[PDB]
């Protein structure tokens, strides 16, 4: 049983999600005036806080909570170490609503105890193509297309409760208060991901990893040495050779994205993202924010030929604290962000990603099997990992889709 999730406008079982045919809301329609204006009650030793995302010391405070208390692997060997710069970037996109950043502090000393963050996203989330087809056969086209237009909704990330405060039901309260603040801005849907199984995902995808620095990955035990590499003399030289990469990209006309590329990148990205059932819609400003390079945070390259941007790729950095080793403090991981190819095969574009990530000192490259990420797995030597990223809507009935019909990257 789910004492909290059973009370919420989400599908409640796998069975329920498989019978859904049309996209649409679940809840009673409400209005801003229906929503309580006062924050949800919490115990008297705690207070609600709205962090200022431009205050270095507020960012710092959130940074520390997440450094010590955020997502770990199942064997507690790694914990995410999102940087302060990464957090300002993720939390403060264009037109972000400060009130959507929800923190609980200890009233006495103002120690931060819990955090949840919401940012705006414009998302296509209408009935998926296959169901739309089936609806025409059945005569229900107008029903299937009712919510086809991109919607301005909330993207929830960064939910974290301090380890000292776990299992005290503080997360339900955080989610209720975030929901209140979002509803009071006339927004009624949300999208979120989790590694855990909650009621109920509309999509699920496995994680994939590409060793860039296998000696380190083996030392820290992210990776194992293959059983077949044992029947060799010095297996470490063999593993290194297996994963080796050119020192420089193979596409002539690859360079870093610059501000003037914004319109062309937006155009080729939107064309590509348009073919997926679930995907974001970006303005020029959002393309600038989410894709222009920032030191230590986001790395973006375009292929330009004849003065035309024909392809691009992006990746971003999230180091993980290595909990148990001594020789190493950090895993430096690059994550496949957005991309688009028109002039070359995807596998050839993404090799350049690997090449750049490797020469800049990253240890591994990570991705979930959304977009067309599967198309390059075998040739670029990515392996499936333990992780499964699940995708969820709050207050939105949506049929079950393959992860290759998802075009939304979560930070
Ligand atoms: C329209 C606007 C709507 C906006 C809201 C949209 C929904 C937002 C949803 C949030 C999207 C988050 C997206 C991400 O960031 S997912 C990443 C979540 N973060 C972490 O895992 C960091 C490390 N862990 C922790 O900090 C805590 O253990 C957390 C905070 C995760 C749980 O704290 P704690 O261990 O102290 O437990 P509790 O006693 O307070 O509460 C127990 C209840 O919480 C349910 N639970 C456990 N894990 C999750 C989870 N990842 N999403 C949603 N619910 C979760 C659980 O089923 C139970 O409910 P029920 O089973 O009794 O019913
Ligand atoms: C990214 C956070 N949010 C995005 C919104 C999603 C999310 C949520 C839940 C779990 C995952 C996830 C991610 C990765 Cl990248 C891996 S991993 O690489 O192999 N191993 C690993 C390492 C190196 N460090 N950590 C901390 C772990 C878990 C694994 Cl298991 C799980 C991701």
């Amino acid at each position: 049983a789910h004492a909290f999730w059973s009370t919420q406008p989400v599908p409640q079982t796998e069975d329920e999600t498989e019978k859904i045919v049309f996209a649409g809301p679940m809840d009673e329609p409400k209005t801003v005036a229906d929503i309580p204006e006062e924050p949800y009650p919490i115990a008297s030793t705690f207070e609600w806080w709205t962090p200022n995302m431009e205050a270095a010391d507020d960012i710092h405070a959130i940074y520390e909570l997440l450094r010590d208390n955020y997502v770990e692997d199942d064997d507690s060997m790694f914990r995410f170490n999102y940087s302060e710069e990464f957090l300002q970037w993720a939390l403060c996109p264009p037109n972000y609503i400060p009130d959507w950043h929800v923190a609980v502090r200890r009233k006495a000393d103002k120690k931060l105890l819990a955090f949840i963050a919401g940012v705006p996203v414009t998302l296509r989330m209408g009935t998926p193509k296959y169901m739309k087809v089936k609806a025409q056969e059945k005569g229900e086209g107008e029903e299937a297309a009712k919510y086809d237009e991109p919607r301005h909704i909330c993207e929830i990330n960064f939910l974290c409760v301090h380890k000292q405060l776990r299992e005290k039901r503080l997360a339900p309260i955080l989610i209720k208060e975030a929901t209140r603040r979002v509803n009071r801005t006339n927004v009624w849907q949300a999208v979120y991901t989790a590694g855990v199984l909650l009621p109920t995902p509309y999509a699920s995808g496995q994680y994939f990893h590409r060793s860039l620095n296998p000696e380190k990955l083996v030392e820290i035990r992210f990776s194992g040495i293959p059983a077949q590499y044992q029947k060799f003399q010095n297996p470490m030289a063999m593993l290194k050779r297996n994963y080796q990469l050119p020192s420089a990209p193979k596409n002539s006309g690859l360079r870093e994205m610059k501000p003037s590329d914004v319109p062309q990148v937006r155009r080729i990205l939107m064309n590509y993202l348009d073919s997926f059932d679930v995907g974001p819609v970006f303005s020029d400003a959002e393309i600038s924010h989410y894709l222009l390079p920032r030191d230590g945070v986001v790395f973006t390259y375009v292929v330009e030929n004849d003065k035309k941007v024909t392809d691009f790729f992006s990746f971003y950095r999230i180091p993980s604290t290595v909990i148990g080793n001594s020789n190493y403090n950090l895993l430096n991981a690059a994550y496949v962000h957005y991309y688009a190819a028109t002039s070359i095969p995807l596998h050839q574009l993404i090799l350049d990603l690997l090449i750049v990530a490797h020469s800049r000192g990253f240890d591994v490259c990570n991705m979930v099997e959304i977009l067309d990420n599967r198309s390059f797995v075998e040739q670029l030597k990515f392996g499936a990992g333990d992780g499964h990223l699940r995708y969820y809507f709050y207050n939105w009935a949506y049929p079950k889709i393959k992860p290759s019909q998802v075009a939304l990257v979560m930070l």
